[PDB]
């Protein structure tokens, strides 16, 4: 398939319905070669499992908030892949108190601190980490959301890591282009993954969107991941520092009226 | 591959550097099976050859500009195809002046009427007249340009054409949506086709692109022919009112400083 | 006040609840000095009135339509005013069909071509027929609205006239900027005018955009009256090609969740 | 004039080149009353200055890095004035190397963290922390640049604070918007200031919009306080949310061919 032989890095791999999930299972299926990253060491048997099943046996952890780690990395991943194709940054987190209810009652200087590391800057610094291994046609891929474009109910600070992370795709595709390196990211529709449920409401937004996006109906990580396998092989070599919306096409509409 | 048994209607496909010749490449190399419009009987002739190099054996003469061909079309592909999967619209044209120098000087009621008929109207057009044979997971896709979102010189009424052709695409996919149908826009970078020669200075705005654009270089065919496919594909099923940049990200940028 | 000296000619004047009411107010209050339009020669009495309220002479008919009489326009007017400071384009319409229902339902080329030629094409013929006496601080203001951006309901064609007059509103800026002259439109949010009568459930977007706007109310003519004044004024002196929602912020959000 | 009798706190002001200082003259110039911040004991004394020439003797010390600080400064306003009618955020500030060449290269969570730090969080911060003595009318507003929305050389890691800034912008409007405050920004374009001494080939950017903006020519702190006196005003009072271009209509042109 339109992957054959390309080696993917893909983190954020949580559950069987992460969003990094259904990206795994497209690339595998097009014939993708697979590595695997997983925080603290309490999750590094169940990664090796979700590794397992797609035809892996490289697990790494890599907590973005340590500079160590993510350099640890890829010095690791250099000594079984000589060079990366393609890696998927599936990472996103924020204090409770910043997703929850109004959003001046969620912010503080750490809360907003802590969204933008972890959730933006962590995208374009292991790009850096890559740069080295990184080959030719290699192609980054983040996964983004609506609410960096417009206020959403309780998405908050999120709303604001969500667009600096959307400009360092830009930034990234202008830096990296030089070598052949595309950058995108996915804007993808609401899916019930673990990262969803610090969303209240998290259901009516869900049911909003089935009812008022064009399809009528919500997206799925099979779905997003149909697209990921995409823009991260050769097919999309046109493609690169674009923010592809998938999600029924919500974005397009002004619901509920 | 992802088009297997797909019946694609492409439009649009003049010579062998069209867009719509590229689309219809990646399309037949994923197993689509293909029909093909001309306009005018004087090239009856040419598209029957290119219909030929994709195993096809069904040409259609189609001026958008008449209501009667355009009917004509599918009651004729009808009787040939159960149903339609896909719809290629790689239809544009505006009057010489319309398209040189200055905007206000190439301005005239009649231009306007021309290209906005032709280039914006003709795909809405089409796909009303194709409801009755599309299917469920059909797709519909159209061709775009920066030019509608920024002011391009020389584009002039070619850049409101493409404004409300993009329109069309968000109201398209709310009307047909329903029906399970996806509808589409690619914002193709520029391209050395017939319909390119009379952009003056398109050496110029290609060779600008080429210069600035994050990948450094300028798109094929080729490169829009794979988006295409992907877009009519099932793999894009969660993919509708898109309208998706392919130009190596030339829209991301401000070059030339 | 900010527009004192400034002559400006207005269209669109139709009831003492058009937005272009709210705008001549707003700009006789800041110290202009205003020239109006009207349609058929059965408007030529009430548009008197209105002129005479704010304390002018000069009315004259124009059908947008037709050639003729926005030649005859400016050619009436240059005999009074030596040159024109300012004009406003708050002329809108689309055979009631096509603003009603399904979208592919009121579609027909004819639909689509007079809703164009009016709501669209008028702007720029204007410009062009203006150019001539227009001054180098000269301002052109055009009213827009969303649904060129997101596809609402019962819009339909008027969600592509205005995407098509969105567009021409940076193609216009970029023709006359090298005289000074400034162009801009500004995007209004729901306000019951008689154009609003076409519009279905005017009733029902309305009330959602009170419930979900970020000012949680509906805007004013005032209020747009008020912001166009300072477009139309030397205030906006460094902005050109702008389109400035007024809406109570409402395109920002995504309501109803 | 539109100002009459509203009281509005300043920062940002450094040097008459500021923008924060041609946004003071259009305030007072509109009968606003005003009061300013500073940064470190070390310029107490140039502010003073500053603040009588607009006939105000209210100075506050206000390090945006410092909770202490940002509370101490309405703290201490709240004896003065009883409430506050417009606060304005004129700060920005990236470690040198985040904004020098390669945006890569100047890249480390250090400089991301500082750049998000003072020139994104500061003003959703300061709005929590004026939140008790606003007023009903109130208006916040940011100054923003259209690197946020584009890539530019140079800019960098202020590209990606700055699209957090404006998405902030969107989140404010909300949460503030039920208590009728209004929030928004303005981008402008290159002007030549003390901030601006930190981006290489400065000039050259100016030289090229001087070139290829629709008005050819290049913006000045008066326009833009101009329009930000607008924006803080009531003419505006329909206006929240929105992010206004002042640029000579830069944005909407693709510029160099
Ligand atoms: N659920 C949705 O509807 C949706 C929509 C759009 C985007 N997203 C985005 O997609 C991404 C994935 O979320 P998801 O929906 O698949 O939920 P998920 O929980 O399955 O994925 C989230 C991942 O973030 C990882 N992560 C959290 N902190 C980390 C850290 N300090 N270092 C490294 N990794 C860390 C988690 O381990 C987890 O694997 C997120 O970036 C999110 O913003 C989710
Ligand atoms: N090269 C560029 O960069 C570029 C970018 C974006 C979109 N396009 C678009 O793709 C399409 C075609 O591009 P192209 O470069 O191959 O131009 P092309 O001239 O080489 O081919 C386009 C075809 O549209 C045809 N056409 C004209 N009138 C028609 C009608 N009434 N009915 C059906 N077809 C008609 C033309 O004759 C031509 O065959 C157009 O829609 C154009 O707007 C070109
Ligand atoms: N109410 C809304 O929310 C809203 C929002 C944005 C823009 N508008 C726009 O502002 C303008 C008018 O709004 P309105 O609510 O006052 O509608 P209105 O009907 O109350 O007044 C608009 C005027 O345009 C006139 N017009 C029609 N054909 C014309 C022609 N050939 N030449 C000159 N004028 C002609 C109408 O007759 C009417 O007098 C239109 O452009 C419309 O698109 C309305
Ligand atoms: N120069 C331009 O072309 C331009 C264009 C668009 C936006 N801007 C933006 O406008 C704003 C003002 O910049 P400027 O161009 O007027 O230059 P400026 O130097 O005159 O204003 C910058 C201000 O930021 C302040 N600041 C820096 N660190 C601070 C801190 N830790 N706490 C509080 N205040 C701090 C400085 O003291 C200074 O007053 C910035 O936010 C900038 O991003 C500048
Ligand atoms: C609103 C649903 C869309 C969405 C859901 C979950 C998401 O994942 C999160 C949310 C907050 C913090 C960390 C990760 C997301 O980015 C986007
Ligand atoms: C730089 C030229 C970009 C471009 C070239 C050809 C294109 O196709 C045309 C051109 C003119 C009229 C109608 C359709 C186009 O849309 C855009
Ligand atoms: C919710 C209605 C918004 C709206 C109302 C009236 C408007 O003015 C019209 C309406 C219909 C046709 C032509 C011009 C408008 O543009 C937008
Ligand atoms: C490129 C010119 C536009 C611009 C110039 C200076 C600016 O001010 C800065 C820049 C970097 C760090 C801190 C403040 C700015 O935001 C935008």
């Amino acid at each position: 398939g339109f992957l054959d032989g390309k080696r993917i890095l893909l983190t954020g791999l949580l559950s069987n319905r992460s969003i990094a999930y259904g990206i795994a299972k497209a690339c595998k299926r097009e014939g993708a070669e697979l590595a695997f990253t997983y925080v603290g060491d309490r999750f590094k048997d169940r990664i090796t499992e979700f590794a397992a099943e797609f035809g892996s046996e490289l697990v790494f952890p890599c907590d973005v908030a340590d500079d160590a780690q993510i350099d640890a990395l890829f010095a690791s991943l250099k000594t079984h892949w000589d060079s990366l194709d393609g890696l998927v940054h599936s990472i996103g987190f924020a204090p409770r108190e910043a997703i929850a209810g109004d959003f001046l009652d969620g912010l503080t200087r750490e809360n907003f601190r802590i969204a933008h590391d972890i959730s933006a800057y962590s995208f374009p610094a292991l790009a850096k980490a890559a740069l080295p291994m990184l080959s030719d046609d290699a192609s980054l891929l983040t996964l983004s959301y609506l609410g960096a474009e417009r206020a959403i109910p309780n998405y908050n600070t999120m709303g604001l890591a969500k667009a600096a992370l959307e400009a360092s795709v830009r930034y990234l595709a202008v830096s990296l282009g030089a070598k052949g390196v595309r950058v995108n990211a996915i804007s993808a529709g609401p899916i019930k993954t673990l990262a969803a449920s610090g969303i209240k409401s998290f259901g009516k937004i869900l049911d909003f969107v089935e009812s008022n996006s064009p399809l009528k109906r919500n997206v799925t990580i099979e779905q997003v991941g149909n697209a990921g396998a995409f823009l991260l092989s050769d097919l999309a070599s046109g493609v690169t520092a674009e923010v592809m919306h998938v999600d029924s096409g919500f974005n397009a509409v002004v619901g509920g009226m």
